[PDB]
């Protein structure tokens, strides 16, 4: 794998090694709020993170991931459009070089400063690897970030970034509560899509919250000081690690709210 976000290995190149990049249910997409329809068949959404067990934070050269113990039903997502139980495995963000860009999904073409992805796999498939071979294998909860007041529940993440500056670095990140990253409202849009990075697999039920969280300029500035490169290599700032909106094709976006 040599894909990235630069001019020479970015989203316009991915299809050459991952042909599904031009598939029928790719993500992200623009959410046209006027075209999205309230769906009364959606069940209440349940985010149950009270027993979440975070483990580690890692710079993988594309973003940073906070990883969780998913060997049991400790932190799960249920309800909404979902059939069954989806276990939290990791979260990460995508962000921009400037406040006016960074999100992957857009809302009426509006780009947010960043986007948080909480990644879950369908427990009926036994493990994450098997889940990504299924059309309903994954559920990703997406949350927009705008720049304004600081998000206190994000600060522990911001503070540890100095220790994972470069690709391949990791640090202990136990006892982190991901509930501190959510907005007040769970109103959402949902549609069937894909991973937004290679391998771009079409396994994801996307649940994108309507209400953004606010983070401070200082918090997002710290994200932008991370490096795509490994230690000892020329420095490339980890910024603009987002894929732009892809064709909606034969899909409808549903809203949980009237
Ligand atoms: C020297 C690496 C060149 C290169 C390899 C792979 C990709 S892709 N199709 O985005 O995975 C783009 C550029
Ligand atoms: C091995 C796949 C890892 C992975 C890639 C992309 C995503 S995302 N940006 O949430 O669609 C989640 C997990
Ligand atoms: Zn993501």
């Amino acid at each position: 794998h040599h894909w990235g976000y630069g001019k020479h290995n970015g989203p316009e190149h991915w299809h050459k090694d991952f042909p599904i990049a031009k598939g029928e249910r790719q993500s992200p997409v623009d959410i046209d709020t006027h075209t999205a329809k309230y769906d009364p068949s959606l069940k209440p959404l349940s985010v149950s993170y009270d027993q979440a067990t975070s483990l580690r934070i890692l710079n993988n050269g594309h973003a940073f991931n906070v990883e969780f113990d998913d060997s049991q039903d400790k932190a799960v997502l249920k309800g909404g459009p979902l059939d069954g139980t989806y276990r939290l495995i990791q979260f990460h963000f995508h962000w921009g070089s400037l406040d006016g860009q960074g999100s992957e999904h857009t809302v009426d073409k509006k780009k947010y400063a960043a986007e948080l992805h909480l990644v879950h796999w369908n427990t009926k498939y036994g493990d994450f690897g098997k889940a990504v071979q299924q059309p309903d294998g994954l559920a990703v909860l997406g949350i927009f970030l705008k720049v304004g007041s600081a998000k206190p529940g994000l600060q522990k993440v911001v503070d540890v970034l100095d220790s994972i500056k470069t690709k391949g670095k990791s640090a202990d990140f136990t006892n982190f509560d991901p509930r501190g990253l959510l907005p007040e409202s769970l109103d959402y849009w949902t549609y069937p899509g894909s991973l937004t990075t290679p391998p771009l697999l079409e396994c994801v039920t996307w649940i994108v919250l309507k209400e953004p969280i606010s983070v401070s300029s200082e918090q997002v500035l710290k994200f932008r000081k991370l490096n795509f490169n490994g230690e000892g290599e020329p420095e490339e700032l980890m910024v603009d690690n987002w894929r732009p909106a892809q064709p909606l094709k034969n899909r409808q976006i549903k809203a949980s709210f009237k």
